[PDB]
């Protein structure tokens, strides 16, 4: 009962409704959760807060996002492994074990890549209609939030913080969904697209002078110690418009940094943006 999945790192033969599924992308995991697909293995060490249910002992622990337990994955003998960018370089190692499908977000085409990802899950697991229905809800959600976005001028800047350090994201970056999809005008639409982004300090923020500053506290999740407010709210930033109108929006990093590209995380992500401009 096979299908063949063409993805960014190859073509994979997969049995439909595969019995034992190992997942290394949290967008995918949150997608399968939404669709009521049972997974077998997850990297429990990096599980986002909203996916804490996958710590349960009924799930196998296949290590961490960056440190797969390849011996264990072998012991499990899965019918399907699903990976994303973080594990792109280990594709071969996973493919040697079991059918490995790679799933990424093309950040020039966030929504299209997102939709194809979900539809592919729809095919593997027989959830085409379910997936469609959820994609349509996120379509509506997007429309509503665009309408509000276009009922104001106001320019957003999106930043990330690791321990003091600060960096910048714009159209077609990992966080560019704010601009590219949700109708928020950028402060700067020429930022370097890396996926840890152009580095900046506090003089760039002040002079660009954003009305909304969206922040993602990396060290909250990755170090286990939240540190973003301490860093961002200081003299050098405190008299931008954003600070004043109380429009520094601290985006939940468990969706924005750890996960995303999933039914739940994308829906949830769009929600934090809506409220941040309500
Ligand atoms: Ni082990
Ligand atoms: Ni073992
Ligand atoms: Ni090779
Ligand atoms: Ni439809
Ligand atoms: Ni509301």
């Amino acid at each position: 009962e096979e299908i063949t999945i063409k993805h960014e790192l190859g073509e994979t033969k997969v049995k439909k409704k595969p019995e034992k599924v190992v997942v290394f992308d949290f967008g995918v995991l949150d997608s399968l959760d939404k669709l009521g697909v049972e997974v077998t293995g997850v990297p429990k060490a990096n599980l986002p807060s909203y996916l804490e249910k996958y710590k349960d002992s009924k799930y196998e622990n296949v290590g961490g996002l960056m440190e797969p337990d390849f011996e264990k994955i072998n012991e499990i003998a899965p019918d399907l492994i699903i990976i994303s960018g973080r594990q792109a370089n280990s594709y071969e190692k996973f493919a040697e074990i079991a059918p490995t499908v790679y799933m990424g977000i093309d950040t020039k085409n966030y929504i299209d890549s997102f939709a194809n990802n979900m539809k592919t899950l729809g095919k593997i697991f027989g959830k085409e209609k379910e997936v469609e229905k959820e994609l349509e809800s996120i379509n509506k959600q997007i429309e509503a939030v665009k309408a509000k976005a276009e009922k104001t001028s106001g320019k957003a800047l999106i930043v990330l913080t690791t321990g003091g350090k600060v960096s910048a994201y714009g159209p077609g970056s990992r966080f560019g969904i704010i601009h590219d999809v949700l109708g928020i005008k950028p402060v700067d639409a020429n930022i370097e697209v890396s996926t840890h982004g152009q580095s900046i300090s506090f003089e760039y923020i002040a002079e660009k002078n954003p009305d909304y500053l969206f922040v993602v506290d990396r060290d909250a999740v990755v170090a286990g110690k939240p540190s973003a407010k301490q860093t961002i709210e200081n003299e050098l930033v405190k008299k931008t418009n954003a600070y004043k109108n109380n429009r520094i929006i601290y985006l939940n990093p468990n969706y924005w940094y750890l996960a995303g590209g999933g039914l739940i995380s994308v829906a949830e992500m769009i929600n934090e943006v809506e409220k941040g401009i309500e």
